[PDB]
């Protein structure tokens, strides 16, 4: 089970899923929010 997370500044997402799940989360991250904080761990 992977745990992902996309910072915003003051706006913080995590998500808990599978790893392609959590990749969609950082894709989804990445398009919306250029300048995000980001991880990823399995």
């Amino acid at each position: 089970s992977c745990f992902c997370v996309c910072i915003t500044g003051p706006q913080w997402d995590y998500r808990y899923g599978n790893k392609e799940q959590c990749k969609k989360f950082l894709t989804e991250c990445e398009q919306k929010n250029p300048g995000a904080e980001v991880e990823i761990q399995c």
